[PDB]
Order: C-alpha cells, then structure tokens, then sequence
C-alpha cells in the first residue's frame, strides 16, 4: 500500500523545491557543507535503486561546482578535499555511488584522491591507529571519520585498480576500530576516543551513541565481505544492527521507531537531524547483503521489517506536503526530525534523512 519509490521521489522533489540553490549548485548554503554531500548520496542512491535518472543532470551540476577548491580550504585543492576528514569522507562515498550508478571512471578517481587525502592524518603514534577529524587541530580521533574512511578503503578494494593495497588498508582499519574500544558492551559505538593524560592510551569517551555511527560501519563491513566473502564481517555488522533494533538499548522506541537520542529533549542540531537516514540506508545495504549470502528466504527479514515499520510511521506522523501556487507548481513532501513525533518544521538535514529511509525501502 506504500510505494517507497514514489515517496522517495516526492521527498527528493520537496528537498529541491525548498532547499536546492541553482545559483550555487548546492542545497542550503546556511547548512553544513557536508550535509549537501549526504543529500547527493541519497539522490544518487534513489536513482541507483529505482533505475531512474531524473536528477542525473542536477547531480552532475552539484558535482562539478563542489569539485572546485573550497573557499574555506584552498590547500585541499578541490576534489572534495576539505578541512575535515569526515567532510571529505561523505563526498568520497557519494562518489563511490556516482561511480556505481554511471560507471564513469571520473567519479572513482575522486574517491581515490579522497582516500589518499584522508590517509594523510592516519597515525599509528596515537591510539595505535585511526585518523583525526579536525585537520587543523589534530585532537580528536572520533567514530564517524574512521567509519567513513573504513568504508572508503573497503569500497575501493572492490572497485579501484590496486585493490590489494586497499584491502590490506581496510582489513587493518577494521582491526583498529574493533580494538579501539569504541564498540561498547552492547555492541554500540560511542562518539569517539579520549586519550590518557599520563599513559597516552586511548579509551571510549562515553559520548552519546549516535545513529549514523551505527550505520556507516555496517556499509563498511558489507563491502569488507564482498571483497573477502568472509561472512564473519556480516555477523559483526548484524551484531551492531541487532543492538540498534533492541529497544532495551534506547535507539528503537516501544513502537519500533528509530529515535535519535536528542529527539526527546528536542535538541537535535543541524548535524543530528540527518543522522537517522544515513543509518537506514546503510541498514538496507546490510539486509541486501545478508539475504544474498544465505538461501533462507527470511534472511534479512528483520532489517527489512524495521525499515518498513519506520517508513509507515514517518509517512503517517512526520509528513507534510507543499502548497502549490498559480506560479509554483512544485509538488512533493516535507519531513521533520522525529520519525514518530509531529511535523513542525522542515530543514534540509531533516529532509535528507527522510529521503534516506524511503530509499532504504526501494
Ligand atoms: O567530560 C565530558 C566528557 O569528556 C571527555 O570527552 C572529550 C571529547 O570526547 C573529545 O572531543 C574533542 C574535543 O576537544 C576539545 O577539547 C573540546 O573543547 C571539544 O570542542 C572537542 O569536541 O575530546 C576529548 C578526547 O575524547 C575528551 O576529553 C570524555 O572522556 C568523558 O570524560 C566525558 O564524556
């Protein structure tokens, strides 16, 4: 009764009608630049899963303009190399998807440049590995920057020419992530690592458990399996996803609705408004991998059911439509942060996360 393809296209059109800036080939310049890359990922993935190409022209426009040297980080020399390794990671993975959609080697080359760039801040001398997120300061090895990097080298191991060096890098990277301690006692991932003032050893800093730090790692473990056929990577990804699905861990509501930790206090900032959809998309990649690796028809049924349960809740309770005019005949759908709570406002990060859930069900 619910077409995930029709509703994704409607949410994409709502994203464009309210937040796309033709003058700047970017969505919402008042919102973080990296969230435009998350948005590009969702539009690229919609097209990759629905066989459609309606936004291909728009996507290429964004790519060409955001390719250029960033005004706030000229030293990066463009090609999405920014002042933060996670900012670069989001665009790099969007280019892996651009390559998956079009087959154009140009986008794969961007991802290779981005990996070499991010690897510049991998050090074995602190925490025994991992990279920093703050390229200027180098004081925080967190979860998202390392998850993004891990999925980049894992992705290149399946696509890039010198796959071997990327497979060795991805295997050594997952090993570091596993032993870092960021995966806690319930198989969830806190925000990052803290470092001992005296001993220099690193530990889980017990900062909040964000939804997207439970998703990007799933995509990485999926790609790590497609490059090794070692189902052990899938089982690790299933442990993380299963913990997100358990309501005892606080991320899944009693209704079965994914709930960001900030939604209760209504303090979800521009970053946190987009987290959920990144997880959903990555969970759909896990569910797809689990069902293909096993003959059981029920393989990945829980992950599919979860995405379906969350999509109907976001549709019924979180949706709003745009008012068409005699001048603007633009149509689509708008969405708020709470996939169960009421629609009050729509922001571009909230919109990108909604698109991600619909695309996760295509
Ligand atoms: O005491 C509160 C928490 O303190 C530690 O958490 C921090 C942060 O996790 C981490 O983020 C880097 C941080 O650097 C600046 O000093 C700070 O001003 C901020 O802008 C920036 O995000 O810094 C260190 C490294 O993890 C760490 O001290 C936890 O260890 C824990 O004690 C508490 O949860």
């Amino acid at each position: 009764s619910l077409n995930s393809t029709g509703l994704a296209q409607a949410a994409i059109n709502g994203l464009n009608a309210r937040f796309y800036e033709s003058s700047n080939a970017r969505w919402s310049s008042d919102e973080p630049w990296w969230i435009s890359g998350v948005a590009l990922t969702m539009v690229i993935e919609y097209m990759r899963r629905s066989g459609s190409k309606e936004y291909l022209d728009q996507v290429e426009d964004v790519i060409e303009v955001q390719r250029q040297p960033l005004s706030w980080w000229p030293s990066g020399e463009g090609e999405f190399r920014a002042d933060a390794t996670d900012d670069t990671g989001w665009w790099a993975l969007a280019m892996v998807r651009m390559y998956d959609l079009t087959g154009n080697e140009d986008y794969l080359n961007i991802s290779i440049k981005d990996e070499a760039y991010m690897r510049q801040w991998w050090t074995d001398t602190e925490c025994g590995g991992g990279l920093y997120v703050d390229i200027q300061d180098l004081t925080y090895k967190n979860a998202i920057a390392n998850e993004l990097y891990l999925k980049l080298v894992a992705s290149l191991a399946n696509r890039a020419p010198n796959a071997t060096i990327y497979l060795d890098r991805a295997q050594q990277a997952w090993t570091w992530f596993l032993g870092s301690g960021m995966i806690n006692g319930v198989n969830l991932i806190n925000d990052g690592l803290a470092r001992d003032s005296n001993t220099g050893s690193c530990y889980n800093n017990r900062l909040p458990v964000w939804t997207y730090n439970q998703g990007v790692i799933l995509g990485a473990l999926v790609e790590l399996y497609h490059a090794t056929k070692d189902e052990s990577y899938l089982l690790s990804a299933q442990a993380i996803a299963d913990a997100v699905l358990s309501p005892s861990n606080g991320l899944t509501s009693s209704s079965g609705v994914l709930t960001e930790t900030c939604e209760g206090s209504d303090s979800c900032n521009q970053d946190q408004q987009v987290f959920k959809g990144v997880f959903a998309l990555n969970l759909a990649e896990l569910g797809d991998a689990v069902a293909g690796a096993s003959s059981d028809p029920d393989a990945g049924q829980d992950y599919r059911e979860y995405l379906d349960t969350n999509m109907q809740s976001m549709y019924a309770n979180d949706r709003s439509e745009i008012v068409p005019t005699l001048f603007d005949s633009s149509t689509g759908d708008l969405y708020d942060v709470s996939w169960s709570g009421p629609f009050r406002n729509a922001t571009m990060p909230k919109q990108a996360s909604a698109i991600g859930l619909y695309v996760a069900n295509i």
